[PDB]
């Protein structure tokens, strides 16, 4: 009874409990001997990446073959797939097979023809960013109104094709079901990502989560400093958004939640005031700052989960009208 979500609090317990008991899911698995393994994409602590041909139809696909003893993770990231089934700019899952002899598990998704991030945000146009924004909170919108935080947003699990303009938010191995007054663990999402609630050890968070983490993607475009907040360490990393966001604001945000700071921070942190977002202008990204962007960041990038905007707030704001006109 510390924190609860602003929309779709109730929704899992609204369900039936098979929507969102995991545990209890018994997926069904095919044959990993329909598809070709063609090149290595990438390999994280739990999985490894394929791009791969379905040999019976010739579908180019991507195959993520799961380390397989994390049984009830596994079963959770299947599950949340099943239930965003069909989401707007989720990526699809086409099947869930096994190599038939080992057993060991994999994932097979639709093929993205991404563009890399690191060259693309130094292209974006102004319109570029507010559409692949617009894009991205229709995916998280969607996931939050399924009960769904995602938890790892950065711009590596957002693939965009640059050239047929599609995005699809990628890697649901950290998402998990939001129950009210449930506390969850902190080790999710990369460093640079983390919101601050994660980074003082505050465990009763929420879809919101997300929604920071999509302010410093948001941040990084707009200014060209990607990523935007760039800690050594979880340590670190809060004292680089403090930097910006002001150090008596954060402890406001602490004794509001009756928030315990362990007391390393009291060496680090320093005293700092909340700095003016327009100090991030200069000639190299003024082009893509204007007032409607900086006033959706600053209702984004605020300590206090509970008062950032939520995903359909921000698609909402003025600064997606563009958008919204051009698809309209
Ligand atoms: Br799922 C998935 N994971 C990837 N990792 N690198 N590229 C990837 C693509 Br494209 C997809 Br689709």
């Amino acid at each position: 009874a510390g924190s609860r979500a602003r929309v779709y609090a109730e929704v899992n317990s609204l369900r039936s409990r098979e929507y969102w008991d995991y545990e209890a899911h018994v997926p069904s698995w095919g044959n990993q001997d329909d598809y070709q393994l063609v090149r290595k994409l990438g390999r994280g602590k739990y999985s490894e990446v394929f791009e791969a041909i379905n040999i019976t139809n010739n579908e180019r696909v991507v195959v993520k073959i799961l380390k397989p003893v994390k049984k009830k993770k596994i079963k959770r990231e299947v599950k949340i797939l099943e239930n965003l089934r069909g989401g707007t700019n989720i990526i699809k899952l086409i099947d869930t097979v096994k190599d038939p002899v080992s057993k060991t598990p994999a994932l097979v998704f639709e093929y993205i023809n991404n563009t890399d991030f690191k060259q693309l945000y130094q292209i974006l146009t102004d319109f570029d960013i507010r559409f692949y924004m617009y894009e991205l909170l229709k995916a998280l919108d969607y996931c939050h109104s399924k009960g769904i935080m995602h938890r790892d947003v950065k711009p590596h699990n957002v693939m965009i094709d640059h050239q047929q303009k599609k995005l699809r938010l990628i890697d649901w191995g950290l998402a998990e079901f939001y129950h009210p007054a449930q506390e969850y663990n902190v080790r999710v999402a990369s460093r640079y990502f983390k919101g601050p609630e994660l980074l003082v050890d505050y465990q009763m968070y929420d879809y919101s989560l997300d929604m920071w983490s999509l302010g410093c993607m948001l941040a990084s475009m707009i200014f060209r400093r990607e990523p935007f907040f760039h800690g050594q360490d979880n340590y670190d990393q809060l004292v680089r958004i403090a930097k910006v966001l002001g150090t008596e604001e954060l402890y406001g945000y602490l004794k509001k939640y009756h928030i315990d700071l362990d007391p390393h921070f009291n060496d680090i942190l320093g005293q700092h005031s909340r700095k003016r977002w327009e100090n991030f202008i200069h000639s190299e990204n003024r082009h893509l700052v204007s007032p409607e962007a900086l006033d959706l960041l600053d209702k984004l990038l605020r300590y206090d989960h509970q008062q950032r905007l939520t995903a359909k707030e921000a698609m909402e704001h003025p600064y997606f009208y563009p958008v919204v006109k051009e698809q309209s």
